């Protein structure tokens, strides 16, 4: 017998993040996983990946020039965070 | 017999976020998974991925330029975070 | 005998997200997933995916050129957040 | 006997997003799938994809530009996220 | 057996997004899929996707220029967010 218990009981307003899992029982190959159940992803960069079987084989010139260069301006509050009873505030 | 209780008894709202997960048992190959239940991207970015079999295979001249520069601002308050009796603002 | 309760009594007004799941038992393959039950995408870029099987096999000649820079702003509140009993305001 | 039971009893106002899954049992192929169940795309761009088998095989001069440059915004107050007796605002 | 309860007893006037989902048992190909449930798609971009087998097969010159810059501006409250006894107001 398998039995789970997860906040039985409760009360007076409490703020939650629940995520509860219960199990019983070519390039690239993945077999019955689980991913990214809370992700953030902020900026992310991916250039080549995967091109393929055989790419570029017999004389190939190839100039490669990445440039990553900008004014950017990223503000967050309370990233993954519940609160309570609390105060949150962004002021520019 | 598997048995699973998650938030038996609630009073007094709160603020939740809940996932309940239970079981009982080419370049890319993926088998019965579970991805991204809960997952933000901000500002994703991605250039070549699988072009396929073979390419570019013979004499092939590439100039790959990759320029990622602009004014961009990005402002966000609670991401992914539950709240309760309190306060959220964002000014500017 | 497999049993699953979620939130089996509720009073006073909560704000909730419920996900709940139960189960029993060529360049890209994929067999029987969930995906994206919960999933924000914002300013998600994709240049090349999945050209083809043998593209720009002999002789080929490109020029690939990636400009993102503009003037872009994006102001959120409470993403993916309940809340309850609080306040959310954005102002200019 | 599978028996799943969500939300049995509910007074007082509650805000739900709810989503209840049971289950018992060429370049793309996909099997039996469940996707975006509850999905949000904003400022999504795709380029080029799946262009087809043998693209530009032989003696192909491609020129690829890619502006994204514009004066854009976005305000959004409260995005997947249910509230209850709160106050949500935006002014500019 | 396969018995499933959802939102048994309601009182008190909530405001609810159910999806309940119950099961027991060339370029793309796709079988028996369930798909964009609750789906939102803003300012979605599409360029070339499937052009067909075999296109610019041979001494294609393609010049390919994709400008997307204008002033355009989205303002939403309350997205995919039910709410109750509250206030949402969009001032300009």
């Amino acid at each position: 017998p398998l039995m789970v218990k997860v906040l039985d009981a409760v009360r007076g307003s409490p703020a939650i993040n629940v995520a509860v899992h219960v199990f019983r029982k070519g390039l690239t190959a993945e077999e019955e996983f689980v991913e990214g159940i809370y992700k953030v992803e902020i900026d992310t960069k991916s250039y080549w990946k995967a091109l393929g079987i055989s790419p570029f084989h017999e004389h190939a010139e190839v100039v490669f020039t990445a440039n990553d260069s900008g004014p950017r301006r990223y503000t967050i509050a309370a990233l993954l965070s519940p609160y309570s009873y609390s105060t949150t505030a962004v002021v520019t």
